């Protein structure tokens, strides 16, 4: 197996830190200088000996071959109307980004409005972020290169899709809001930094502001409507009410779902937007999210989850709004999670709920509140919706672990509404019908029940003997819900797997109560939940620990390398993606501090002895039992990461290398991959996915010795 060398990494013994009194060695701390000489060879010795052992076994061949095949189908999104045209993404099928099209009818036909294809050669340009102007005749569009957070918005006229000469800079986790006259746009940018701003620079971002910009008009030019000097985190972002009269200011701090929630009367001000408008701090504390619904005069309904942590609609008069006097329109369920809700033709409220991780849609009225009609939908997950409140239909997208997605839609004119298919895709090849989904709760260490998804061919005897993927990320109140996932298929279908994910603590599956089970002083529990999933899967006799693979991405990614070092004995293999591995460190760089709303700081001593006992970059131990070596562990990441900061694999990698890698008994191989013109994730060209996936599941193949099934 291991017919390499790991690289010889200098260790700086001299690199230590104090900690309130903790002392802790960081010997690879150079790797966090992206642009040094030392570091660039350290990728470079890196991927040398990883790209070869990628390559050797045919296996990543058949994988990719039929990951390029499965994967080549009509990919859609929903319709949705802007003005008097209608528009949709759409992929035929390995495009590397999918392109924007327009028709000026919905049995019209389709014309293309944007192909971010033709940007670049590889397909590194994605669009990130856009916003059409309130008549829909005018469009503003992000643009992000090789995969980073880093934006350039640029400007069309619909109508004949015309390019403008307007562009704007330096936006960074940007609103885009146009105001109601078309006059122009509200969005973010940051300050101007010494270094690069490109996706490979590890500065932090601070001092974000709210500027407008009037179309027409060079971007010196904009105006300042908003900005916390002494607040450096705070992040203000801007909407335009339903009916244009007021922006709505949403200020964060961090990760938690809550927003302090300023809004400024545009009739109140003297002559237009000039500079800082006159805000009225209606909720000026960051104790609740505040999530804009719709309104009706002074009368605003927003989401919230304040003394409601599976959320609730509750409407707010601008004339009298002291919090008893708040009206609760729909009131809080006492477990389904309102994960989100929309004003449709006027009086109508789109609300979707997550029941046991699963979706439901329901319309509601927006007068009483009152359920008029439950959308009937399978077992899976609404992932696109469309339908704001002058719009007279919805479309919604369905999507599951076995079916590609069905996009419905709705013609709500209609005195009776009957929900209709609009678009539907099958994968000739995964036939859904030879597999089934079970969703199981198992007892974690406390006691608590998580909820896992299994997926498996039907029929397998619950032998042990099965290869198992098991995925999570617990964290940030996201839900990872049932998704379409070609690659993961393919492990099941021509590799004989047991697909399983495990809804663990610090997601939002069970609302902020599920959320705040799994962050700061209970971190640890997110852990402890993966890893009995992962003894669940072993005792009922799906797989066994040598013939079980974990992965995760990002929080995901310190979820695996976390209980690779916590219990090396229960995987045989670990794939860690873009993950945060120095915990001690993290917030030091881009929007890093943003993350402290979960993981907490180390600057602060309580903070600190959390995440000593959990952080992977400081907790890597050769297994005290002989028998015992640490399973085998594929970290992927990019150079142009600039979400999580390529750095902590690096710095994870050289330690595992070192003291784990040079002990006797350790013949599982410890391996790191940096791609070149990527990020974390979002806007990768289908050409680099199909190359990661073919990468993730060759390790796997070739570490636990998979025979690959035609
Ligand atoms: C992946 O899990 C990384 C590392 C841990 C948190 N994280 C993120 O990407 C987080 C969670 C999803 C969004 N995110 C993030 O940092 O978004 C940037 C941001 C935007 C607006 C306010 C604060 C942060």
């Amino acid at each position: 197996m291991l017919s390499f060398q790991y690289p010889d990494v200098y260790r700086d013994e001299t690199a230590i830190q104090d900690y309130h009194g903790h002392k802790v060695c960081d010997p690879y701390a150079w790797l966090e200088d992206p642009d040094s000489e030392q570091t660039k060879a350290f990728v470079e010795a890196q991927n040398k000996i990883t790209v070869p052992f990628l390559e050797q076994c045919p296996i990543r061949g058949l994988y990719k071959e039929r990951m390029t095949e499965l994967y080549d189908y009509p990919k859609y999104s929903c319709h949705f109307k802007k003005g008097k045209r209608y528009f949709y993404f759409y992929n035929t099928g390995l495009q590397n980004q999918r392109v924007l099209y327009v028709q000026d009818s919905l049995e019209g036909e389709a014309r293309v409005f944007l192909d971010p294809n033709i940007l670049s050669d590889d397909g590194t340009v994605a669009l990130r972020g856009y916003a059409f102007s309130e008549d829909g005749e005018y469009f503003a569009y992000g643009l992000s290169a090789s995969g980073s957070d880093w934006v350039t918005i640029k400007f069309m006229k619909v109508d004949g899709a015309k390019e403008l000469p307007d562009v704007l800079e330096r936006v960074k986790f940007s609103c885009m809001a146009w105001t109601h006259d078309g006059k122009g746009m509200f969005y973010n940018a940051y300050p101007q930094q010494d270094g690069k701003s490109d996706g490979t620079e590890t500065s932090t971002n601070l001092h974000q502001k709210l500027y407008y910009h009037v179309l027409g008009t060079d971007q010196s030019e904009d105006i300042l409507c908003a900005e916390f000097p002494d607040e450096p985190k705070w992040m203000g972002g801007a909407e335009l009410s339903d009916d244009g009269r007021y922006v709505l200011l949403s200020i964060r701090e961090g990760c938690d779902p809550v927003n302090r929630l300023w809004y400024c009367d545009l009739q109140q001000e003297s002559n237009g937007i000039t500079g800082i408008l006159k805000w009225v701090k209606l909720i000026d504390n960051f104790e609740g999210e505040y999530d804009y619904v719709t309104n009706e005069g002074t009368v605003f309904t927003f989401k919230t989850n304040r003394h409601s942590p599976n959320y609730r609609l509750i409407n707010i008069d601008f004339t009298d709004p002291e919090e008893s006097k708040w009206k609760v329109l729909v009131p809080e369920h006492e477990k389904d999670v309102l994960e989100w809700v929309a004003c449709v033709r006027s009086n109508f409220l789109v609300l979707c709920y997550l029941h046991d991780v699963k979706n439901t849609l329901q319309l509601h009225d927006l007068a009483t509140g009152a359920l008029l009609k439950i959308f009937p939908l399978e077992v899976g997950s609404v992932v696109g919706y469309s339908g704001q409140k002058k719009d007279t239909e919805i479309f919604y997208q369905f999507t599951s672990f076995l079916s590609p997605g069905i996009i419905y839609h709705c013609d709500l004119t209609k005195e009776e509404l009957e929900p209709r298919v609009f678009r539907e895709v099958t994968v000739k090849g995964i036939d859904a019908s030879d597999y089934q989904t079970v969703q199981i709760f198992y007892p974690s260490k406390d006691g608590t029940k998580i909820p896992m998804f299994i997926v498996h061919k039907k029929g397998i005897k619950l032998d042990g003997s099965h290869p198992a993927f098991l995925y999570g990320y617990g964290g940030f109140n996201i839900s990872i819900t049932p998704n379409y996932s070609v690659s993961r298929l393919i492990f099941v279908r021509h590799m004989g797997g047991v697909l399983a994910v495990a809804n663990i603590r610090g997601g939002g599956e069970y609302g902020e109560t599920w959320h705040k089970g799994g962050i700061l002083a209970n971190k640890q529990n997110c852990f402890d939940d993966f890893q009995c999933a992962a003894e669940y899967l072993i005792k009922e006799g799906y797989t066994s620990p040598k013939r079980l693979t974990i992965n995760g991405g990002s929080n995901g990614g310190l979820l695996v390398a976390t209980c690779a070092n916590q219990r090396p004995d229960l995987f045989g293999c670990v794939i860690a993606q873009v993950g945060v591995m120095d915990m001690l460190k993290f917030h030091k760089y881009t929007i890093g501090h943003a993350w402290t709303t979960d993981y907490g700081c180390s600057d602060s001593k309580q903070h600190f002895e959390w995440l000593i006992k959990y952080s992977p970059l400081h907790n890597v131990k050769l297994p005290e039992a002989d028998d015992i070596q640490y399973p085998s562990m594929l970290l992927l990441t990019a150079d142009h990461d600039d979400r999580v900061v390529p750095l902590h694999s690096l710095k994870f990698i050289a330690t595992l290398q070192y003291i784990v890698g040079r002990s006797r008994k350790q013949n599982n191989p410890l391996l790191i991959h940096v791609d070149t013109k990527a990020g974390h994730g979002a806007g990768k060209p289908t050409a680099k996915v199909i190359e990661e996936v073919s990468d993730m599941f060759a390790f796997i193949a070739r570490c636990l010795n998979i025979d690959w099934i035609p």
